[PDB]
């Protein structure tokens, strides 16, 4: 029974394993998305900015 | 052929807690990050807020 039980509990395990294997996959998934979309706003922050000066220099032309 | 099933219960076990951790870890990053998009966002609308100000006074010739 000890080599049994301890393959009852192996199957679990493994079993365990794989769950946890899916929610990590998942969640970096949900991570990545979430860094990306950070980097984007950093670009168009940037280029938002750049037209918030285009206002002053056109305005400091007239 | 015991002693193999008790090693490979301990790995797993191993395994599993290594795996809680790592799970923990990118949820922590995933909570940082979201945070970082909703705070961008909030500084993006300012800033076209303040970009409709300065042109509305502009405009004013």
């Amino acid at each position: 029974n000890a080599e049994v039980k301890l393959e009852e509990e192996n199957r679990s395990l493994k079993a365990d394993l794989q769950k946890l294997k899916d929610e990590l996959a998942s969640t970096k998934q949900k991570l990545e998305k979430a860094e990306n979309q950070v980097l984007a706003m950093r670009k168009q922050s940037e280029g938002l900015t750049k037209e918030y000066d285009r206002l002053l220099e056109e305005h400091a032309k007239l």
